[PDB]
């Protein structure tokens, strides 16, 4: 029974809506657990109040850099970084949740949500969940991002946690 987690998104402090995700703990357990734990904040840190630093319309929404807020940071529940667990699952379309990284076996906390099929990232980024509800809210986030990823307003995870 795969976990469900939610993000409540704010544009410049003002509520936008809720995105929920199924985490594929059945296929990517170690990676699902890191995201589930960081969403609930139960280990004393996580996504709550963190930034979506890079939004590229037609491509993806990236965030989860809760230590440097700009794409150069983050940390896992297992230490600063952890392995690519496997590459069983693929970037099949919009809504796919996948780990960002800075090379092989460099996963921390940064993740991205796909707004298109991104097949080329297969074997390179670990897919561990997908958007369950509120894809329309990820599409609304998309509209504050730019060609180079810089957001026009501050997009944040106002609140996050587990639903199931
Ligand atoms: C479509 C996803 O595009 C990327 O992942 C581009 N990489 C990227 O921003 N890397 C910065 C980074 C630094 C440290 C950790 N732990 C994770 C990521």
């Amino acid at each position: 029974v795969n976990p469900t987690v939610f993000f409540d998104i704010a544009v410049d402090g003002e509520p936008l809506g809720r995105v929920s995700f199924e985490l594929f703990a059945d296929k990517v357990p170690k990676t699902a657990e890191n995201f589930r734990a960081l969403s609930t904040g139960e280990k004393g840190f996580g996504y709550k109040g963190s930034c979506f630093h890079r939004i590229i319309p037609g491509f993806m929404c990236q965030g989860g850099d809760f230590t440097r807020h700009n794409g150069t940071g983050g940390k896992s529940i297992y230490g600063e970084k952890f392995e690519d667990e496997n590459f069983i699952l693929k970037h099949t379309g919009p809504g796919i949740l996948s780990m960002a990284n800075a090379g092989p076996n460099t996963n921390g906390s940064q993740f991205f949500i796909c707004t298109a099929k991104t097949e080329w990232l297969d074997g390179k980024h670990v897919v561990f969940g997908k958007v369950k509800e509120g894809m329309n809210i990820v599409e609304a986030m998309e509209r504050f991002g730019s060609r180079n990823g810089k957001t026009s307003k501050k997009i944040t995870i106002a609140d996050c946690g587990q639903l199931e």
